């Protein structure tokens, strides 16, 4: 039991990466909020889990500004006060910035970079002197450390999280809130979204990408996840945490 | 003569940084276009520069989209083909992520992000596989690579600005478009906003802050971008260039 | 349950502090390990307080002696069976700036800091690879491998050398398919022995422009991170990072 | 139009390459130079290659030798006044993993790259400190300071060495207001005469996997960054990483 008494919501939490971290949160003894875009597959994710005993899923776009302090109200009123925030919800654009639409520009940065900030700032008005052992995990991307020619939004989005968490973390230490916030920076990960873009895994799997010379699965980041959020982590704050399998150790 | 044929545009140009690397870019043999939102200010400060054969103000928001392509239009009907883009323009809000407003948020974003994606996305387009040894240069900040507790909107737009670049970089060096894109990142420095900000510069000049106990002079930006703008810089692409009195090296 | 079943470490320096505590975590999570540590009354004491013979054993060596580390290799397969996971702990501390620095104090500390973590990682390498273990090699850096301190001349360039050497390390094992990641850790401030020889030491690195936490770390909050480093867990992380420092590098 | 008026530099490994471009355009732009390497034919003749004794000069020195660096600026200051310029650029190259690396070759890599750059550093400091001379000391890291090559081991040690003890220097020259800045310059692939020497080591470095704009970079690329860091426009630039390597670390 690592997360013993942590409550968490995991935004995007209903494939992929999210699934997985709102999985081995579960297993490790947290309660879970998960939400997705879509009610059909959310609940199926949360059922293939867990009772409603320890997750539930809550329908919600991370860009929906006003939907995340009903998000924070319904977990509470599931679970008791949050304790762990994990802003995991993301899009992807594969365009150049000379590429890129201004539609794809802002709607990217709408989910990737706004939802975040938004969790980030109703997570630490919420959390902050409740000696929670609070904890907010921020997924950044190795798209956060390199750039990508053909991920022109997608890195600007990143970066604009990796140093923004930095910001947040710093606040919450000076002022002694009991919140701490880090960045998480996957490399290639096995996700659905990675299994519909045809040639992707082949792309990434080049040695001249990842070293390993193969992609990650979403476990690989659910377990950095579990360090953060547990109390294990109590020095930890203002960091990045790269699972990566080399990319961007070459 | 460093610049010689080299054609700017300097958003923001018309005080502080901006005015500075305008300054110092004529001397250099280049000219310029600098862009301002207040015509009194900007025509006055054109003038203080050199004549309208070296230098010439246009009134713009570097958030205008629209804007962008008149800037260009007027820039080459003065002066020939631009070769030359540094995108400095931008605002500052002193906010923790915690208290910063949605509306604070957007408004500095659409200016320190939207402003620089309009300018390097255009700039790519208008600059590419002319050979006129193109360079991009957008103003990142020390607030690019660390956190400050009070600035959480600039903290994301600067780290934003600082890996989107690397992505342009990639894609025109790997596409041979002759257009190169590097970040600058000032620490601080004795600009209109920094006088104008109550006890900034006190707190700017601790040691604990900046080791050289003091703050820096727009042309200590000036000259490094001076550098960047020049054929010197050939082989200079997708990276950081740090001028700040040793902030981050502690 | 044990998050570390069937590994078998050498933590170098394990004798105190920091090195003790990555040690005590690691048997808790069912690793066999062993310590060491230049002084034989302290380690032996070290190792009976964390467990019995059967999980954890001490041996007497120098991280800069080079033939000892064979004998270290050998000593704890003989034990426990093939080593699975090597934490480069162990170092020395010297407070000059680059300015004031001796050559000998500069020597001392590189042969001990960077010449021990290199035979470490190196033999680590060779008896590691290819044997299927999930290896590990954890080489201990520090927050003053990304940033300088005027006074820590030496030391900023022994744990900036291992902050990029493990990635040199972490990239060949990488693309051979050796199964061994190489990773740093970073610690900021920490309470360990050294620092509590220091009067006042631990108050100025309190302060919130040094530790934006306003207090220290213990050295459990290092040795949680290398549990994750050396297990299963982190398959796919090699030649990254780890900082654990309060918030220092951040600021 | 100088820009290095009255300025006085050695730059170590100065008769090929990288150094002799360098000490070319710092000659250049007014500065009088003392360039060193290990052979004096060539050293001597690269010197006059350049310009006349009243503006280069060379010294027959090894980077590693330490008492020799009291005469190198002995000497220097007695042909040209006060240094104010150190440029660490001498070092070699061993084309060897951290696994295949034999400790002979690790000493004989580090003796030069890390403890010469050391030994010109601190006394770089020593002796151009207080003067109000507008002194820098760049000390030549490389993109391997940045980033491991599985190929590299001791080089990315001696390097990543190199980038973070030059934060130290940089730090307490600001705190003490020495008027010295130390700063770091990291070529990557370029165009030299060792590169030359290798049979399609051009063409590899060359790969967009390696180099994105598909071609090597040349001496003056590493030149024209260090006259900017020795000139007094980079008065408020220390403890900073130059960065000149057609985008290699940028992916
Ligand atoms: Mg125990
Ligand atoms: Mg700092
Ligand atoms: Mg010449
Ligand atoms: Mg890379």
């Amino acid at each position: 039991d690592r997360l013993k008494g942590k409550v968490a919501i995991v935004t995007g939490g209903t494939l992929g990466i999210g699934l997985a971290i709102a999985d081995k949160f579960v297993e490790e003894g947290a309660k879970v909020v998960i939400t997705g875009r879509h009610a059909d597959v959310g609940e199926k994710a949360a059922k293939s889990i867990g009772g409603t005993d320890v997750i539930r899923f809550v329908q919600h776009d991370a860009s929906d500004e006003a939907g995340w302090t009903k998000l924070f109200d319904t977990t509470e009123e599931a679970f008791g006060p949050v304790t762990t925030v994990v802003n995991n919800a993301g899009i992807f654009v594969s365009k150049s910035v000379e590429d890129t639409t201004t539609e794809e520009w802002r709607k990217l940065l709408s989910v990737n970079l706004d939802g975040v900030f938004f969790g980030t700032r109703l997570g630490i008005q919420r959390m902050k002197n409740k000696g929670l052992g609070a904890s907010i995990i921020n997924m950044s991307s190795i798209e956060g450390f390199v750039g990508d020619p053909t991920l022109g939004a997608y890195n600007a989005s990143k970066g604009a999280v990796r140093i923004m968490s930095k910001s947040a973390a710093l606040d919450c230490a000076l002022k002694d809130y009991d919140v701490r916030v880090n960045t998480v920076h996957p490399g290639y990960i096995k996700t659905p979204l990675v299994d519909d873009l045809e040639g992707a895994e082949e792309m990434m799997s080049q040695r001249t990408k990842t070293p390993m010379g193969h992609i990650g699965e979403p476990n690989d980041i659910a377990w950095i996840c579990v360090y953060l959020a547990s109390d294990e982590s109590k020095f930890a704050t203002g960091a990045e945490f790269v699972v990566d399998g080399g990319y961007t150790a070459q």
